[PDB]
């Protein structure tokens, strides 16, 4: 006698081939319900089936019922069989992997000019100026419905949802189609990829591809360390192009670690590092705004951030951290900071009171900044915002004081019009006080904190986010899942969360996001860049991509999947290491100053060499010497010394001084986390970060946690040459190396 052991037993019917209906299990004193399939696209609730062009495995799983309990099965592999009418060209390698594909006869090769039908202006302008990127050709848009080489159009019914497309190559053109427009911008991936591989000629053939699951995530960490707008637009591109849709942004934060100020006797409340990204008209009565004073964006530059991210199929999601991490609230209240026992009393700043009313109206005042209507905007900054994140990690205080805060957040979000989600964390503060779950998302990022079976059936949409897997802290000791992508590509899988596991096909389960967490900042930081992070999270993207849209299995080897990766390049238009095109030098004798250079920003390796005289060097004010979006170098800063600020805002010091009425030569060398200075080819010194040096003076010893690397990448400023440098520059020369 089976006793919901049923489950793990059941005997699915043989499924025909090419039947419309999934057969179902039966077994005498139980009644089995479908829970779902992997790829709702194949197998509905319903249960019915879609036809394929190749054969592919879909995941079904189901609840049984017999005397008064339930549970959910575990996963059946039925595989739907398609007609194999014929066989012809080999499947394309694209990452991630296409779904279904039906090989045709020869191959497309392509004209001296392509030509694009689109029915979306907006697609279409990015279409072609991406296809002239890879091709080096020239690219014409004709009118929607022309006759043209590729042909981009919307597909009525059919099973593709918002984001599959069936692409469709054969040698008299190329015709995508999709049921939304955001699918369509998918397939431009997929033949672009190809492109990148064969610029001449892609194979004839038909490709139908759906992603397995809705959401694959990127959150970031931007505010324990500043990453500018463009960075950002970086990883915009570079998500769209593994066909990742989720750009999970944190807006505020502040520095772990407030016991090294305490231990050390200064104030964690008055110098932990705090930031809130977002533009705000908010301001303590001590003056002291929300907003960061380093680095931000402002309103139109984020809502503009938003629509940009969504033409390249990718929502952003901001969050704001509260009660916990908002040590930049609580500088504007600190009454509202939160007084009662707790565990580790020396992180009590960044605490807010989430049993007080009085802070709830605070969060909700900050929130509606973004969610109610901006008067110049004339529409709410977080107007195309789906989701926002409301935090809500951990309280210090009071289980049921937490759930009242918690379902306050949520439900202000979801009286605004916006979906909310939330950091899980019911498990560990359990309760009577009811937490609304129906409309809600939730990171599954810890099983003590929330476990991700209890998570579904208190009713909640679940996302993979677990700290174990798919955590990254840069350079630091723990959480390294970038030394981890080979264990990743190979046994991945969005519905084992931790030590649970899920069924695939579980409605509740969205998908998944990886997490890159900047921890060693503030009295910590070592000097790191956005660029020095980029390989490992481009490179955890191109390993989670796959495991997100794509099947259970990897199609390929972790070293095979890394050489195409390779053979594909980088995004379109997207060059986040600037590396120069032609390794020629570019040589400059400057006529009078300053001098206008308009070349493309130079990443490393490279040698700058000026022969360069300082005429005055008056005390306090800085002289740049070398400019451009990217960041300045400042010949003259303002104690005297050589250094450069990055486009980042952190600022750095070589320590030495240029002399004053002296012919100097002057040579920089850029190097992944080294840029060294020579002068008059004598070792000037090597840069280091300045940003928060101070502080930590007097801390003295105790401070075991000094950084002990001192990293300082470069992009060197080719805009413009002396902007405010007060001598004269005879000879410039910049060389890649
Ligand atoms: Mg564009």
């Amino acid at each position: 006698q089976d006793a919901k052991q049923i489950a793990d037993s059941l005997s699915i019917p043989p499924v025909k081939a090419g039947a419309k209906q999934l057969p179902m299990p039966s077994v005498s004193g139980a009644q089995i319900k479908l829970l779902g399939a992997d790829y709702e696209q194949l197998v509905n609730s319903k249960g019915k089936i879609a036809p394929v062009i190749s054969d592919t495995p879909v995941n079904v799983s189901f609840k049984v019922t017999k005397d008064g309990k339930e549970a959910v099965s575990k996963d059946y592999e039925i595989m739907l069989q398609a007609p194999q009418a014929a066989q012809g060209n080999p499947k394309p390698r694209i990452i991630p992997e296409i779904l279904q594909w039906k090989g045709g006869q020869g191959e497309y090769k392509l004209g001296n000019t392509v030509t694009i039908a689109c029915p979306d202006k907006e697609l279409g302008k990015l279409f072609a100026a991406d296809m002239e990127d890879v091709l080096g050709k020239k690219v014409k848009l004709v009118a929607p419905g022309a006759k043209a080489d590729i042909s981009l159009s919307l597909l009525k019914g059919g099973n593709l949802g918002r984001e599959g497309y069936r692409l469709q190559i054969a040698r008299d053109g190329v015709r995508l189609g999709a049921a939304a427009p955001t699918g369509l911008f998918w397939g431009t991936r997929t033949l672009l990829q190809m492109l990148r591989q064969t610029p001449g000629s892609v194979p004839c053939g038909t490709a139908v591809d759906f992603p397995r699951y809705q959401l694959r995530g990127f959150m970031l960490d931007v505010a324990r360390t500043p990453y500018p707008l463009s960075y950002l637009k970086d990883v915009i591109r570079t998500m769209a192009w593994y066909k990742m849709n989720d750009l999970h942004l944190v807006i505020n934060n502040n520095y772990i670690f407030h016991e090294h100020y305490v231990d050390n006797g200064h104030d964690p409340f008055k110098e932990s590092y705090a930031a809130f990204r977002l533009e705000s008209k908010m301001k303590g009565k001590d003056g002291t705004p929300l907003t960061a004073r380093d680095l931000f964006y402002t309103k139109k530059e984020f809502a503009d951030l938003v629509s940009y991210a969504r033409k390249y199929g990718v929502n952003i999601v901001p969050e704001f951290d509260t009660p916990g991490h908002a040590l930049s609230f609580t500088r504007l209240r600190p009454d509202l900071i939160y007084k009662g026992p707790m565990n580790h009393e020396k992180r009590r700043c960044e605490m807010l009171d989430a049993a007080n009313p009085e802070t709830i109206d605070l969060v909700s005042k900050v929130f509606d900044e973004y969610m109610l209507k901006d008067p110049k905007l004339g529409r709410p900054v977080f107007a195309d915002c789906g989701v926002v994140h409301v935090g809500a990690d951990e309280f210090y205080g009071d289980k049921e004081d937490y759930r009242h805060f918690a379902n306050a957040v949520l439900t202000h979000a979801l009286k605004r019009g916006y979906t909310p989600r939330i950091w899980g964390s019911l498990s560990a503060k359990p309760g009577k006080t009811p937490v609304v779950s129906k409309g809600v998302q939730m990171n599954l990022w810890s099983t003590g904190w929330m476990k991700a079976w209890e998570a579904v059936n208190q009713g909640y949409d679940v996302i993979n986010t677990n700290d174990g897997a798919l955590y990254i802290v840069p350079f630091a000791g723990y959480y390294r899942m970038d030394r981890n992508h080979k264990g990743l590509y190979n046994n991945w899988i969005p519905n084992r969360i931790g030590n649970e596991t899920l069924p695939s096909g579980h409605p509740q389960l969205l998908g998944g996001t990886f997490a890159v967490w900047n921890d060693e900042t503030d009295i910590m930081h070592t000097g790191y860049a956005p660029y020095d992070i980029w390989g490992i999270i481009s490179g955890s993207m191109d390993v989670l991509s796959q495991k997100l849209w794509g099947t259970a299995k990897a199609p390929d080897t972790f070293e095979q999947h890394r050489e195409l990766v390779s053979s594909i390049g980088n995004a379109p238009r997207t060059n986040p290491l600037h590396k120069w095109k032609d390794s020629q030098p570019l040589t400059v004798k400057p006529s009078s100053l300053p001098q206008k250079l308009d070349k493309p920003a130079l990443g490393p390796n490279y040698r700058l060499t000026m022969e360069l005289e300082l005429t005055a060097a008056p005390e306090g004010k800085e002289q740049v010497l070398l400019a451009a979006p990217e960041g300045e170098l400042l010949a003259v800063m303002k104690d005297g010394t050589v250094g450069f600020r990055r486009d980042d805002s952190l600022e750095f010091s070589f320590g030495a001084k240029l002399p004053v009425g002296k012919k100097v030569k002057v040579e920089i060398v850029g190097e992944p986390e080294k840029t060294s200075l020579l002068l008059d080819g004598e070792p000037a010194g090597t840069a280091v970060l300045k940003n928060f040096s101070d502080k930590s003076k007097d801390f003295s010893d105790k401070f075991k946690h000094r950084p002990k690397v001192h990293r300082s990448t470069f992009i060197l400023p080719l805009k413009e040459l002396g902007s405010s440098f007060q001598g004269k520059v005879f000879h410039m020369n910049v060389q890649p190396l």
